[PDB]
C-alpha cells in the first residue's frame, strides 16, 4: 500500500487525498512531520499551498520540487471510529545532463588517448560515446584509443540519457592526431626554353609541414634573383619559374617535415 | 536520536515533550497516525489523555498499556522557521510470572521425581530450579531427580525471570521422600533390684514409623497393671521400668514399622 508518485525535478507535485463524507480530522504529513492539518498551516516552507479543503478530498501542492523532497507523504485522517493512513512516495527525476567532458586533445599518431564523459541524472544517466567520421559507439563513461592512427582522429560525441521524456544532451570534443608528412604527389617539368614552368610536392602533415626546396646541392630562398618564387601552401608548396633561365635546369629536390619526421623527393628540370 | 521508553504491561505511560516559547504547534503521533493535536483529540481511543498544554512541554498519557502499544511515538512540532521531531519508542514489558508449578509431591526412597515449573512472560523468563535446604540449581523449566534419598528430601524453590525491573516471583514446592525405619540406637539395662531402669529403640522414620514394644512372648499395653509404661516418639520409644519387678526380667524385643517396611531389635533387662 506504498504508491509512487515520480516527478521531474522543478515541476509541480500535488498531493490529493480523497476521503468520504465521515471524516473527523484530515492532514498531509512530510515523512513524521505535519505540513497541514486541515486549514493550519504547520510547515513554514513556503511552497507547500493547499489546493482542495473539501469534506470529498484534501489536496495540497508543492511548487518546485527539489532532491530533498523525496520521501514518504502519509495523509492520516480518523473517523468517528478508527484512524487511516493513505501513503504516497515522492520521487524526483533528475533529467540527464553532461557535466563534464575531456577538452581538445591532441595528440601524436600511435599514441594513447582516453576521454571522459562525467553526466548525472536520477535515475543513473547512460553515457554513449560515438564518433562522428566513422559509427562506432561504446556504453561506457570512459573511451580509450591506443596506437590511435589518422583517420580515426576528428570529432567524438558523447551523448547520455535517463530514459526520460527529456532530451538527452549530446556533447562534442575534437579529437586532432598528429602525423608526420609523406609526400603523395611530386611533379616534374621538361619544358622548352621560353615558357614558363612549375615543380609541386604534396606532403600533407599536421602539424602543416614545413617545406624546403633544393636546387641540387643550394636551397632556393624565393627571391627576385634568379627569377624563382617558391608558394607555401598547407598540404603543397609550389615551386614557379618565370620566363626561363639556362641555369634554372638541373636536379630538384624538395623536403617537408613538420615536428614527427621529415620527406624528401628528387624531381628534374629538362627541355 | 531514538529513545526507549519500556514500560511493564497494565500500567500508565506519559509521553512528555519539551518545548521552548516560540513553537506555532505542537502534536504527538502514535505511528503515523496523530493522537492529539493541541487541545484536539484525533485519537478516538479513550486511553490516551492529555496531561500537560504548557508552551514549554506538551505532555499525554496512555493509560493501561497493552503489546499493541509498542510503537514509535513522535512529538512533532514547529517553531516560525522549521519543523521538529523528538521521537520516543514505546516497548511493553511482560513480567515473568510462574503460571504452573508440581504440586506437593511424595515419593519412595530412590524413586523418580519430575518437577516443571511452567513460567510465562515476554521477553522469554529463565526458569531456574532449586533446592532450599541444600544449595543445588537446574537452569531448566522441568527438573528430574533419579534415585531420590532421605537427604534430598524438603523444599524446592522455582524462580524465573525476564531481567525486567519486575519482581521473580518465586514460589516452592515441598518434596518428603518417605523412607522405611532403620534402628540406629538401642540401649539395654542391667540395673539390681531396687532401682529404675529403661530400654529404648531409635529410629526415624517418614511418615513417623509406629514403635511395638513386645517382652519376651507379649507386647507392652503401657498399663499402671505390671508396673509398666511406654513413652514413643517421632524418632524414639523409651520402655520405662517404675521400680523393679521380678517378671520384669527377661528378653525384650522392640519393632518400628511404617508403610514401607518394618525393624526390630532385641535388648535384655539383666541384674
Ligand atoms: C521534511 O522537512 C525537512 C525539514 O528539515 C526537510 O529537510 C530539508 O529540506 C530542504 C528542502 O527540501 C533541504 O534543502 C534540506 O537539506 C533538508 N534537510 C535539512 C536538515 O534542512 C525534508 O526535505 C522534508 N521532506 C520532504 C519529503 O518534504
Ligand atoms: C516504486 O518504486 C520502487 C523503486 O523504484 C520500486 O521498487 C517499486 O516497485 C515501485 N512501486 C510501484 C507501485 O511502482
Ligand atoms: C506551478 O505552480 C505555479 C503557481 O501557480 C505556476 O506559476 C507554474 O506555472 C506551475 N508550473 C507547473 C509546471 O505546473
Ligand atoms: C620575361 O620576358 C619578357 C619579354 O621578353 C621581359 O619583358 C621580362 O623582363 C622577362 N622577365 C623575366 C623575369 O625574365
Ligand atoms: C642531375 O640530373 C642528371 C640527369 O638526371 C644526372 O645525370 C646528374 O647526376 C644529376 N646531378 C648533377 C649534380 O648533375
Ligand atoms: C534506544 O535503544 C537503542 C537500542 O539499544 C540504543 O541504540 C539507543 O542509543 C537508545 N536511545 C537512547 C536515547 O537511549
Ligand atoms: C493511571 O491510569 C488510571 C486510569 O484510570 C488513573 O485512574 C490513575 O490515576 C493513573 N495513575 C496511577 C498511578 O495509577
Ligand atoms: C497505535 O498504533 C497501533 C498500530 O496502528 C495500534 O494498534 C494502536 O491501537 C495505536 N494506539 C496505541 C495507543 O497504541
Amino acid at each position: 500500500p506504498a504508491d509512487n508518485y515520480t516527478v521531474c525535478e522543478g515541476d509541480n507535485a500535488t498531493l490529493s487525498c480523497f476521503i468520504d463524507e465521515h471524516v473527523t480530522r484530515v492532514a498531509w504529513l512530510n515523512r513524521s512531520n505535519i505540513l497541514y492539518a486541515g486549514n493550519d498551516r504547520w510547515t513554514s516552507d513556503p511552497r507547500v499551498r493547499l489546493l482542495i479543503n473539501t469534506p470529498e478530498e484534501f489536496s495540497i501542492l508543492i511548487t518546485e520540487v527539489g532532491l530533498g523532497d523525496e520521501g514518504l507523504y502519509t495523509c492520516s485522517f480518523q473517523t468517528r471510529h478508527q484512524p487511516y493512513t493513505t501513503q504516497v512516495y515522492l520521487i524526483v527525476h533528475v533529467p540527464a545532463r553532461i557535466v563534464n567532458i575531456s577538452s581538445p586533445v591532441t595528440v601524436n599518431e600511435g599514441g594513447n588517448v582516453n576521454l571522459l564523459c562525467l553526466a548525472v541524472g536520477r535515475p543513473e544517466p547512460t553515457v554513449t560515446w560515438r564518433q562522428l567520421r566513422d559509427g562506432f559507439t561504446s556504453e561506457g563513461e570512459i573511451l580509450e584509443i591506443s596506437d590511435i592512427q589518422r583517420g580515426q582522429a576528428g570529432e567524438y560525441e558523447c551523448v547520455t540519457h535517463n530514459g526520460v521524456n527529456s532530451a538527452p544532451d549530446s556533447r562534442r570534443v575534437l579529437v586532432t592526431v598528429n602525423y608526420p608528412p609523406t609526400i603523395t604527389d611530386v611533379t616534374s617539368a621538361r619544358t622548352a626554353l621560353g615558357r614558363a614552368a612549375l615543380l609541386r610536392c604534396e606532403a600533407m602533415a599536421v602539424p602543416p609541414a614545413d617545406f624546403q626546396w633544393y636546387k641540387d646541392d643550394r636551397l632556393l630562398s624565393s627571391g627576385t634573383a634568379e627569377g624563382l618564387k617558391v608558394q607555401t601552401e598547407r598540404t603543397r608548396s609550389m615551386l614557379l619559374f618565370a620566363n626561363v633561365s639556362a641555369r634554372h635546369y638541373g636536379n630538384y629536390t624538395c623536403r617537408a617535415a613538420n615536428r614527427l619526421g621529415a620527406s624528401s623527393a628528387s624531381m628534374r628540370l629538362l627541355r
